[PDB]
Formats: C-alpha cells, structure tokens, sequence
C-alpha cells in the first residue's frame, strides 16, 4: 500500500474510513458475488451514531493497478447522490479483509429474491411503484451520463423503507446470479441486453431503457425468469425474428405499451428514462 501513487492516496482521502470507525461480523456471509463475499458491520458516525453496513471483501486483486483503480472508482463512486442508487459509504484498506467496500445495509435484500418471496403480497400497484423507484434512480445515473450495463431485478435492492436502489455498479459491481451470466472477458447478461448489444456489445443509456423494460416485466411476474423456454445462445435470432417477452396477466396495457416501447428496434425510438418516470407515475396513480 505504500507502493500507490500519494496523489492517488490524497485524492482518495475523503473515501477511506478509519478501521478505529468499523466493526465487522467476519464470521457469517450475508451476500455472495463472485469477486466477494459480504459481511454486516457497522460504521460509527462523527456523532457516534451507528450505521448498518453491508461490508464486501474484494478477492483476486494482484497488482497495484487494479488496486489504483479500485481506489479511482471508488472516488467517482462517492460523488454518486440519489435516493434510488446505492451509495459508497467509503473503502477501509487498513483492515483484514482489505480493501474493504463500505455500503448502506439493505435489509430487505435484492429486488428480484424480495417479489418472489411468497410470504409477503406486494400489491401490482406496489410493483409499479417499485419500477419507478428504478426509473428514477436510472434517471438520475443517466443524467450524469453513467451506464450501468446489468440492469435487472437481482441487481437493485431494498432498504429497511423499502425503497429500490439501482445497485451493481461502481464498487458494488459484480454477478450476484451467475446463471444468468455468459462468458474480451466478457460475462454478458444475454437476457437483459437490448439487440444490438447482442449483435456488437455495444453498450448506452437506450440500452439500459431496453433492460429497464425487462426489469418491468421481472417485476410484473414477481420475479419469473425472462424467455423460460429461450436458451440463452438462442436469444439474439428469437429478437430478430419479432418476438418479445408475452404480456404478464396482471401487466395493465399501458404498462405493457411501455415495455414493448423500451425493445424498439431503433435506439433512439426507446424512451427516455426521464420519460419513463413521467408515463410510469401516471400509471401507478391510477391503481387502489
Ligand atoms: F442474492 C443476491 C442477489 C443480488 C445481490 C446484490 C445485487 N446487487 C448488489 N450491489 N451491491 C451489492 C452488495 F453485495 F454489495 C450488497 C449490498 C448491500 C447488502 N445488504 C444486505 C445484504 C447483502 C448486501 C449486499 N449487491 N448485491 C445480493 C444477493
């Protein structure tokens, strides 16, 4: 560590927490990635007030590269800002475990694992709801110009409010499901990508609205996996054909409208996500 770059090190400063500030329950694995596992712990404010962190350990760093741009990362991280993205609470790199990514607690999970859980009955208005949370979130990342490229259901989560943060970017980055995962290096979540991804892994905001269309009908199947009888080496000729995800039987029309609007063809013919935000709070408003 004293081998970085000391400029890298000052401008890092303001995202690096104390390990005299953290304590982290090292003994039992709260969440899986496959570059991680993740730990409850809790991180002592400036007042001495307590904050619930969810704490990941990175594996399979090797060389101060990767650690100098795990450190830049985590700067432009920090100055992400909304209440439906996660946020960096900071690094640790004085620890064991280190480097350590410091993040807010979500208690309720990830998105996809909370609508299928068949003990709780979110309404559909609540489900709509929980879609526009993630327009919103996905707005506001847009609006910086960020593209997330692994938008999905598994990939937000629900804090103890239950509201949605777009997660898995940033620090955070990583495939929680590998199942839904093909492997430039590439690990490519087929079912979610826009077309001409799939035909050139090309990557922009419209194709994040395509994978918000996705996430919508996640949602209004409370968590069925999309194209069930599509293998995934079969998706990009099933697109190209002019077939799409069917209609879920509690999925009202204009919401549909707006799902089948996200898999335009034509980049640029898919909604803004600023529009999403707008259409989609109308719809919810017309529920209960
Ligand atoms: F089964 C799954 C599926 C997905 C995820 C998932 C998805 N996106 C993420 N972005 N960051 C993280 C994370 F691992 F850092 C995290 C952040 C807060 C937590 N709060 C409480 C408990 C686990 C936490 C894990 N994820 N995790 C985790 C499990």
């Amino acid at each position: 560590l004293s081998a970085l770059n000391p400029e890298l090190v000052q401008a890092v400063q303001h995202v690096v927490i104390g390990p005299s500030s953290l304590i982290v329950h090292f003994n039992e694995v709260i969440g899986r990635g496959h570059f991680g596992c993740v730990y409850h712990g809790t991180l002592l404010d400036n007042d001495g007030k307590k904050i619930h962190c969810a704490v990941k350990s990175l594996n399979r760093i090797t060389d101060i590269g990767e650690v100098s741009q795990f450190l830049t990362e985590g700067i432009i991280m920090k100055d992400f800002s909304h209440p439906n993205v996660l946020s960096l609470l900071g690094i640790c790199l004085r620890s064991e475990g280190s480097p350590l990514v410091v993040l807010p607690y979500m208690k309720h999970g990830d998105l996809r694992n909370f609508i299928r859980n068949e003990t709780h009955n979110p309404t559909v208005k609540d489900l709509i709801g929980f879609g526009l949370q993630v327009a919103k979130g996905m707005k506001y990342l847009a609006s910086k110009k960020f593209v997330h490229r692994d938008l999905a259901a598994r990939n937000c989560m629900l804090d103890e409010k239950f509201t949605v943060k777009v997660a898995d970017f940033g620090l955070a980055r990583d495939m929680y499901d590998k199942e839904y995962y093909s492997v430039t290096g590439a690990k490519l979540p087929v079912k979610w990508m826009a077309l001409e991804s799939l035909q050139t892994q090309k990557f922009t905001t419209k194709s994040d609205v395509w994978s918000f269309g996705v996430l919508l009908w996640e949602l209004m199947t409370r968590g069925a996996p999309p194209y069930p009888d599509v293998n995934t080496f079969d998706i990009t000729v099933y697109l190209l054909q002019g077939r799409r995800l069917l209609q879920p039987e509690y999925c009202p029309d204009p919401l549909y409208e707006v799902m089948l609007k996200c898999w335009h063809p034509k980049a640029e013919m898919r909604p803004s996500f600023s529009e999403l935000v707008s259409r989609i709070s109308a719809i919810f408003s017309t529920f209960i």
